[PDB]
């Protein structure tokens, strides 16, 4: 608990879990008020949006190839 | 209600009551989040923070040189 580092910021009304990819160092998680879900490097570099059009996500996790999303 | 138009977008998010100055042609409004009022031009393209360091704006208005709010 001691480095505190503020890594993304911006339009991120109503956030959602977050979730880590270990294997790729991958931050992934879920905005409702925009319904995507972004992902970005753990050094804060890299932003994207992934998924569209959601209504209201809730839960995501990476396994494998693969996100799962509810 | 003919020509719908977005002037300002970004760090608004507990937005409070916006405020016209005719005589001068700038819109004024208060973001309870960041404790700020700001000002920016009915063109949509100069805005600015006037006033910082605020609790919980609720009400301004603007008339002659004076800015008052509450
Ligand atoms: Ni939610
Ligand atoms: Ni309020």
């Amino acid at each position: 608990g001691t480095s505190l580092k503020i890594l993304f910021t911006g339009n991120l009304q109503h956030l959602e879990v977050v979730t880590l990819d270990i294997q790729e160092q991958k931050l992934y998680w879920a905005v409702t008020s925009r319904g995507v879900i972004e992902r970005g490097n753990v050094d804060g570099t890299e932003r994207m949006i992934l998924v569209h059009h959601l209504a209201h996500p809730w839960g995501l996790v990476v396994y494998g190839s693969f996100l799962y999303y509810s």
